[PDB]
C-alpha cells in the first residue's frame, strides 16, 4: 500500500497539487508474509527494503521529514534512507539488489533499509510490527507553469523478491495568470493591450487571476495580486473591484455564481513610492472554498494615465506565496 495524503492528513490520490505543495506520501510496509514458515536465517540473510522510485522531474523530496515508524506512530530507529541520482549512479550492491528483486526504476529512487537486519528481524518482523513510511516531497514551484502528470510508484523487498505497491499519481495545474486593458468592468469589454490610452484618461488594469482547478490538495491560504505598475505613465486611482471568475462552491455547500464582486474578501496594500498596489484575498474567505470547487477571481486596478509615451505593465499572481507573472501589456499615450 501506498497512499498521497496533504498536511491535514487527507488522502490525495489523484489529487489537483499546486506548486509548492508537500505530497506526504506513506507506504505500508507490511511484514506479515513472515507469520508463515520461512526461518529467520532466509530473512536476515536477505535483508529488509524498500524502494520509492519518486518523481525526480516533478518533486524535491524533504529528508529532513522521511519517518519510519509502527502502526501506533512509535518511532522507529535503525532503518536508513539513501537517495540516488540514477541506478548507473548507485553501488554494486544497491544494483544489485535491485536486480535481483526484479525491478526497474526511472532516473532517481530512494532505497530504505533496515541497518541491522538481525535486529530488525527480532524486534519488528517477529513481533508481528508493520511499518508505515512516511515519506514527504515537495512540488517544485517551477513546475506550476508547465505543469503536467506525476507518479509515484514503491516497491517492498523481502526474501530478495521486490513487489510493487499501487502507483499514485497526481497533477501539477499550469496557473497562467493574464492582464488586460480595459475602459469598462465588463468581462466582455474590449483588450486594449497594444492600442492607445489618452493622456489624463482613466482606465483600468484588468488581471486575471490563475485557475486553482477543482479537486485540489491544499486549503487555499494566500491567492493575491501584486501590481509593481510603472508610475512613469501610470497613477493607481487607489479604486479596484474584484470578481469570482466562475461558479465557486463553499464548504457549507452554497454558490458564489460567477460575476459576483468579492472585493470586500479582500485588501490592499500601497506603496506610494514605488508604484506598488497588492490586493490579497482575505485567508477566512478563501478558508470557506470547497476543496473540490474550482477558484479563479479576477481584479480591475482603476488608473490613470498621467503622462504621454509607451508604458508596460505585468503582474503576479500569488497562490499560496508562490509567484506567477502575467502577460506583460503595453499601451501607447
Ligand atoms: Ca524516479
Ligand atoms: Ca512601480
Ligand atoms: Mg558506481
Amino acid at each position: 500500500a501506498m497512499v498521497n495524503k496533504n498536511k491535514e492528513g487527507l488522502n490525495i490520490d489523484g489529487k489537483e497539487v499546486l506548486a509548492g505543495s508537500t505530497n506526504y506520501y506513506e507506504l505500508t510496509w507490511d511484514l506479515d508474509q513472515y507469520k508463515g514458515d520461512k526461518s529467520s536465517k532466509e530473512a536476515i540473510q536477505n535483508g529488509f527494503y524498500y524502494v520509492d522510485d519518486y518523481p525526480e522531474e516533478a518533486l524535491d523530496v524533504r529528508p529532513d521529514l522521511v519517518k519510519v515508524a509502527d502502526e501506533k506512530g512509535n518511532q522507529v530507529s535503525g532503518v536508513s534512507v539513501q537517495q540516488y541520482d540514477s541506478l548507473e549512479a548507485a553501488p554494486k550492491k544497491v544494483q544489485d539488489l535491485l536486480k535481483k528483486a526484479n525491478i526497474t526504476v526511472k532516473g532517481a529512487f530512494q532505497l530504505f533499509s533496515a541497518d541491522n537486519p538481525e535486529e530488525f528481524y527480532k524486534q519488528y518482523v517477529a513481533t508481528g510490527t508493520s511499518l508505515v513510511i512516511t515519506d514527504p516531497m515537495t512540488v517544485k514551484s517551477e513546475f506550476g507553469k508547465t505543469g503536467g502528470k506525476y507518479e509515484n510508484k514503491a516497491y517492498q523487498i523481502d526474501f530478495g523478491n521486490g513487489y510493487a505497491t499501487e502507483v499514485v499519481v497526481n497533477n501539477v495545474p499550469k496557473i497562467t495568470p493574464k492582464k488586460d486593458v480595459t475602459v469598462s468592468l465588463d468581462p466582455t469589454s474590449e483588450n486594449l493591450d497594444g492600442q492607445t490610452v489618452q493622456l489624463y484618461q482613466t482606465f483600468n488594469y484588468r488581471l486575471i487571476g490563475g485557475l486553482i482547478p477543482q479537486n485540489h490538495s491544499e486549503e487555499l491560504e494566500d491567492y493575491s495580486f501584486v501590481d509593481d505598475y510603472d508610475q512613469a505613465g501610470d497613477q493607481y486611482t487607489g479604486n479596484y473591484k474584484t470578481f469570482s471568475s466562475l461558479n465557486l462552491t463553499m464548504k457549507d455547500g452554497s454558490v458564489i455564481k460567477a460575476g459576483t464582486d468579492l472585493t470586500s474578501q479582500t485588501t490592499a496594500e500601497t506603496d506610494a513610492t514605488n508604484g506598488i498596489v497588492t490586493v490579497r484575498f482575505k485567508e477566512d474567505f478563501l478558508q470557506k472554498i470547497s476543496l473540490d470547487s474550482p477558484f479563479q477571481a479576477e481584479t480591475y486596478l482603476q488608473m490613470r494615465r498621467i503622462a504621454i509615451g509607451t508604458f508596460e505593465n505585468t503582474y503576479v499572481n500569488t497562490v499560496n506565496k508562490v509567484a506567477y507573472a502575467s502577460n506583460t501589456v503595453r499601451t501607447t499615450t
